[PDB]
C-alpha cells in the first residue's frame, strides 16, 4: 500500500516533460506534426519495402 | 419550447472550446494540421492493409 | 461604363480576406499547409476508391 | 569586363527577397514546408493521372 | 592523448549549429518538419521510378 504510494509518487519523480515556455505551442506543435510526418515516412519505407 | 430553449442553453453551456492564447493561431495550425496529418496516416494505414 | 465602375467596387466592397495580426504569418501557414494537405488527402481518397 | 560588373549589380539591382520581419523564420517555413508539400501534391497528381 | 583531447577540442570547435533565437522552436520546427516532407518527397520520388 505505503510502498504503492511511494511507487506512485516515485514514477511521477521519474516523469518529467519540459517545452519552450513562449514557443510551446510552436514545441508542441513540433511535438504533434513530426511525429505524425514521421510515422508517414516509417510507414512509406514499408510501402517501399513491400513494394521492392 | 421552455425545454427547447434551456436544452440549447444546456448545449451551450456543455460545449466549451480553449486554446493557447498568444499561441492561439499556432493551436489553430495544431487543430489543423495534425488533423489532416493524421488523416493520411489513417489512410495510408487503410492503403497499408489495402496492399497487404 | 459608370455601372462597370459602381460593379468594380461593388465587388471590391463585397470582397474581404481578415487573418490574425501578430499570428498573421502563421495564419498565412494554416491557410498554405492545410490547404496543400486537405488536397492531398482529398487525393488519397481518390487513390483509395480507384484502389478499392 | 567593366558590362560584366555592372551586369552583377544589375542582377543584384533585380534581386529582391523579402519576408515578415517578427514572423520570419514563420515565413521561411511557409516558404519551406509549403513547397514540399506543394510538391508531394504534384508529385502525387503524377501517381494519380498513372494510376488513372 | 593529448592530440586526441586537442582532436575532440577542433571537432567542438568546428561544430557550430545557430537558429533564429526568437524564432527557436519555429526554426527547429522547419528543421524537423522540412526534413521529414524532404525525405517524403525523395522517397515518393522513389515510389515515381519504380512505378515508371
Amino acid at each position: 500500500m505505503e510502498k504503492v504510494q511511494y511507487l506512485t509518487r516515485s514514477a511521477i519523480r521519474r516523469a518529467s516533460t519540459i517545452e519552450m515556455p513562449q514557443q510551446a505551442r510552436q514545441n508542441l506543435q513540433n511535438l504533434f506534426i513530426n511525429f505524425c510526418l514521421i510515422l508517414i515516412c516509417l510507414l512509406l519505407i514499408c510501402i517501399i519495402v513491400m513494394l521492392l
